[PDB]
């Protein structure tokens, strides 16, 4: 409540308030107010800003006082307050603001009476590098990745000495220190995440050499979880920074080793009971099977939002199979063997950390409901259709399979069209710029 | 009062008093007295100095005791006292001293009875660079800008490692840390500004890569606000310095990305009521519309004072349109959608931080009154005349449209003529020195 | 004749023929044919090329066999043949081709019967540097000039030793070797110019330090002289190159020392007699005085063609005075004291080597005839109006004073409009790019 935020201000000698919001691409934006400007009027009528220079968008920032967190990093005491972008005066909420769209998808779920709550559990992976250099110019282009754990540094001269304990290319999965360099950086990221209201469940090194890591975090309702992904990413980017590292959530930074994916575990619930539990395949309900059928039916349009970068598809090369299974981890829909009771859920393995968590989760939900809503029966478990093979494909597919997103006003046509416009500009730059292996392939033509 | 300054001296064990004033170009000058020379006589009869070596000008410094502030940066305890330049013995105030001219414009407003107070709200932007090198010699010339946030450093080797989170060229607008490097430098600038009597409203990163920033500050009456711009700039220049950065208020340091403008929000008030509020376009009064008409009528002469550098016009290339609107941000006169009550105001978007805040605000006011005074009706909102396309143009225009500035003794002819003389010397050096892209264009002629 | 070219081919074992032409900007273009493709058909029906990628323009290259010269530089025996750009099939000559325009101006002179021939004598100056570096990028810009004769190298360490005989800044005018480093380079340029059909009269070092030089060359009829300027420039650029130098015809490469101008001496003649000789001022005819009056009347439109670069105006800063005189070398129209008989002529001092010699000479002629044609009496000799103060000014002026160029079809409106379009793009790049002395002037604003 406003009341609560107003006490924290004194209770923490808060000097500043950081208004934050996410844009269409998924990047958290922010603007800072002195604490002495937070008073009744503020939580009532918001703060005006020029929405114009935000990519793909005067507007009003409406503080959601439920979201107040103290920032673990800024030097002066700052309270972060997440905001919604509202349409000014009229005060309804920009139909292009991803948080609004997530909230609308939750209310539409309620209005359909299929369940009261959607539960999401994203498993975001990241890379923790020491040095990243890249550039493109008329005369050429390059990218140079470096990290102390990079199997390639086995030959490197270091002046402290080389010490040689390092994860090999698919060998980052699980060896103790000193091979895993990041125990203290991951534990610290866990401690600061919980200080910002997240619940850590586990943290470990991932498969890739050169710093792949994962902090596993307890689930939430869709828009609350989407905001927890924006905090998750902020803490990873800044703790890494305090440690002299640089973190990145891009899907595929290195060829020849693991990519960073963000698997979404999903579940539906009506009056305190898990609709996805039942009889049917592996403890699932018929309700759950139609959810899978909706996801598989709309998978390529979902890819435009869940895999929104050209780089995303360097990861999705032959979890490409649109199939469910408790057995096949090749199938992009895994039914986790919970064994345990009614923590029954589906897991979609294909999305990645580059995805806008609001639009990605809204689109998984809307697809899943359209399955239920039309008895779109999934089929049989692989123990055969695939995800979009490229961003251009995914964008065409969202453009044509537009209907299930527009249900109940969740996503307007302008919203979908402006999104595709942004993602196309990006796809073009990558399409028209000559790639380094093309010189390898074709210079002596 | 003198009395008050005299207590602060003991109340702060003040070792020195810094007499400060602004020159015609707008640079704050200063001379330092030991606190033990501040006594009755001083606030009565001022301190004599050689005004002769000030660009464009024995004279007397008259301490304005209302302005006393403790300096947040000097090592020994110092009290800053702003001064007016008076004509000696006769004690009237140099008609070339920009502070005097601002004060005269305020009194003339009162004498016309159109209102009692003018309210100004400048939005100054700045750049925060790490390294700036430049030079001109017979054999050549150069400028080299560098900052850690410069999109161009994506390829750079750094020895700590490169870390790569950096604002792209028009992407400085709003991303959270680590992409925005300046959160702690801007918050600190806010805290020291308030310690010097300013009221911060917001601070944020601006659009440009390579360190564009903005600290938004609460309005004031014209001459008080002009002095707050001189403090604003001092704190930005010195906090940046403490942080190992270098700040600059020049309008256009980089081609191909955002320029730093200083938008002036203006409003008039008679007996506690806002004359700019009313019926008419977007909540405006007819009174306000004539103010806009006066600004547009005199815009090119105003440019000689509000855009006084050759570099200013590298920014003003096709907010060039002399038009008002609540909709068109292309129109140099924006009528802000306040929605709220009688915070109704006009916003002139074209001036820039290089402007002398006293002469710039005095000229906006005098133009705006001449509108009112002659019913110069603005026209219709663009939802078509332009600002001076160059300093030479702007200077010719001030020289010919001289009358509205001379009203009521605000600005003498000697004052206007000496000003144009200074700005011309500058324009010539830039006109006669061969430019680097001319070698690009014409060497192989 | 074709016949003659065909013998030279055998008479010189010519392996290739170089088709050359000049574009709107004034740069000589070329395309190369094997000698075995030169036969009847060629001199009859020309050779087709894609005129489209020539700046400001399928078309036909029509070889003018009167122009055949052997190239003194290419490794394999090559005969240069100058061409005209004709409109294809219809075969009339592009009204945008500068050579055509020059030829039209000569025929129009004949059709007016004012005289049979126009004689031009351009005095082009150049600089001969060792190293020229420059560049502009988002993060900065620069130009670096270097030459062994640069007064600035007096302090330089050279590893052969420094030797110190060098022209001071305005001291390049006339000292013997070793101070003048270029005696052998200029004599060689004279010998190769004559081998290409020019007649040298004198060669000497010019006023500037860092390599200003001049090869003085015997006059000719307008279009033949315009082609001799294209050969003049080719020989200077390539002999300099053989010598390890780099030559440039840009008007003002260095601030603080001499610029390179190209003064045009002009004269008119009817039936073997010089119309400019007579009674009147300094041996001039009344006919000649009206020529001067036409040049002065149209001087700013002539500047758009005779001074076509933004850099041109760094030279033309306060021969700016539009005045004739035998005494005042301050007056842009000098009446040379010939003393001798009927080598009476006028000299226009303001054009520069960057000018397209065809369009520059065509415009001087057309202005001069419009004087005669309308008795535009010049006035009295200075012993007061000036040239355009900038390219933008000059371009506006050509755009408005368009009529005298359109006389008799010499220059169409499309031709004039496309020209101004090219020169504007150039003026903009120079206008919008921040200049290095602006950082000197305005960084600490
Ligand atoms: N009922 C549920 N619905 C949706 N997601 C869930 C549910 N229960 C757990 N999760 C998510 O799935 C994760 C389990 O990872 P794991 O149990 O190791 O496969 C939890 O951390 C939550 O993020
Ligand atoms: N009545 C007023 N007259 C003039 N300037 C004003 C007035 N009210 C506010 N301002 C200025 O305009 C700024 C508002 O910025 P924003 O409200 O974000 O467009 C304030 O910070 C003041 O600088
Ligand atoms: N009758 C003429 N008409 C036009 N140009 C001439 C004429 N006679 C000489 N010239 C040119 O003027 C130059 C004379 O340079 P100077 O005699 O040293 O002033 C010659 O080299 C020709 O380029
Ligand atoms: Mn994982
Ligand atoms: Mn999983
Ligand atoms: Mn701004
Ligand atoms: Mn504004
Ligand atoms: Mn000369
Ligand atoms: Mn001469």
């Amino acid at each position: 409540s406003a009341e609560h935020v107003l006490t924290m201000l004194n209770e923490h000698e808060v000097k500043f308030v950081d208004l934050r919001f996410t844009d269409t691409k998924g990047k958290e934006q922010h603007v800072t107010i002195p604490a002495h400007q937070v008073n009744a009027e503020f939580f009532e009528e918001g703060k005006m800003f020029d929405g114009s220079s935000i990519g793909g968008w005067d507007m009003v920032l409406m503080p959601d006082a439920s979201t107040a967190v103290i920032d673990p990093f800024f030097a002066d005491s700052t309270l972060i307050i997440r905001c919604d972008i509202l349409e000014p005066g009229t005060l309804q909420g920009y139909d292009r603001d991803p948080r609004s769209i997530a909230k609308r998808a939750e209310d539409y779920l309620r209005a359909t009476g299929i369940a009261d709550t959607v539960l999401f559990g994203p498993e975001p992976e990241f890379f923790l590098f020491d040095d990243i250099r890249f550039g493109a110019s008329i005369s050429g282009s390059h990218v140079a990745i470096d990290d102390i754990e990079g199997a390639w540094n086995s030959s490197t001269k270091y002046e402290g000495g080389n010490k040689g304990h390092r994860p090999g290319v698919k060998g980052g999965y699980f060896p103790v220190p000193p091979v895993d360099s990041a125990q203290d950086i991951r534990s610290e990221m866990c401690l600061v995440m919980e200080q910002m209201g997240l619940v850590v469940e586990a943290h470990h090194h991932e498969v890739a050499t050169a710093g792949q890591n994962e902090v596993a975090t307890r689930f939430n309702t869709m828009t609350k979880k989407a905001d927890e992904i924006q905090i998750y990413k902020y803490v990873v980017h800044n703790v890494a920074h305090r440690f002299g590292k640089t973190a990145t959530f891009m899907p595929k930074p290195m060829f020849g080793d693991n990519g960073s994916g963000m698997h979404c575990h999903m579940s539906l619930a009506k009056n305190g009971t898990n609709l996805f539990s039942g009889d049917k395949y592996a403890g699932l309900s018929e309700q759950a099977l139609y959810y899978i059928g909706g996801v598989i039916k709309h998978a390529k349009a979902i890819n435009a939002l869940a895999n929104p970068t050209t780089n995303s598809y360097k990861r999705l090369v032959p979890p490409v199979m649109l199939a469910y299974s408790a057995r096949n981890r090749s199938a992009s829909i895994r039914i986790p063997v919970v064994a345990s009771p009614k923590a029954r859920r589906i897991e979609v393995r294909f999305p990645d950390p580059a995805a806008n968590p609001y639009l990605c989760f809204a689109a998984l939900l809307m697809a899943g409901l359209d399955g239920i809503k039309n008895k779109i029966h999934p089929g049989e478990p692989m123990d055969i259709p695939q995800v979009a093979g490229s961003l251009e494909e995914a964008l065409n597919a969202l453009d044509l399979d537009r209907e299930f997103l527009k249900a109940g006003g969740v996503f307007t046509d302008e919203a979908i069209d402006a999104y595709i416009a942004l993602r196309r500009e990006e796809d073009d730059r990558v399409r028209m710029t000559p790639h380094p292996v093309e010189f390898e392939l074709y210079y002596s033509v």
